[PDB]
DNA sequence: CAACTGAAACCGAGAAACC
DNA sequence: GGTTTCTCGGTTTCAGTTG
């Protein structure tokens, strides 16, 4: 279970706009959710991006870049995660800049 | 999984939808009648009750909670006909140009 | 942006595929 | 036995058109 971890770091990082804690005891977290249109094309998928880039399941210069299944694996792994909680009574999906809020489960 | 083809056939079969109906004996291929809300010879409900059976069926619409919207029910029927293998439209027998315009759907098995 | 459209992006729920 | 991807069967948004 790598995700956990990597996560973490990504967040502590801070090298993703939109992407912050929501308190000082680094438990509850936003996380930008857009809806893509034809191509907001690049600087978003960079999350979905970098966690296909960890687990080798893009390869630069081998694969074809795709944003859409980056971000839905990333999706699936999240929602079918044990470790994370997504609190929908926070999510923000209804506004400019949205976002989806989680809550990580100790363990 | 796969719940709109039996659902779509239980529908035809059931008359309760007028314009809806086999157009060959072996049950292969059907019309359904495609009336644009916008006219004059519109009738609310009957011309919406396939799309709202369909909306009510798979949930997304519950009476007296959600507030109807015809045009939605409709595009979520057209999309889902679309996607599937299981229809595929005729468009050189769709007459959408008439004063009762109509879509041809073949079943592939 | 009223109703409508095709295409693409999107989604959850199992079922594999990994670990 | 423990996580992450893949598949399937539709659904919803996007960028316009009046189908």
């Amino acid at each position: 279970g790598k995700l956990r971890q990597w996560l973490i770091d990504q967040i502590d990082s801070g090298k993703y706009p939109g992407l912050v804690w929501e308190n000082e005891e680094k438990s509850i977290f936003r996380i930008p959710w857009k809806h893509a249109g034809k191509q907001n094309r690049e600087e978003d998928a960079a999350l979905f991006k970098a966690w296909a880039l960890f687990k080798g399941k893009f390869r630069e210069g081998i694969d074809k870049p795709d944003p859409p299944t980056w971000k839905r694996r990333l999706r699936c792994a999240l929602n079918k995660s044990n470790d994370f909680e997504e609190l929908v009574e926070r999510s923000q999906l209804d506004i400019s800049d949205p976002y989806k809020v989680y809550r990580i489960v100790p363990e």
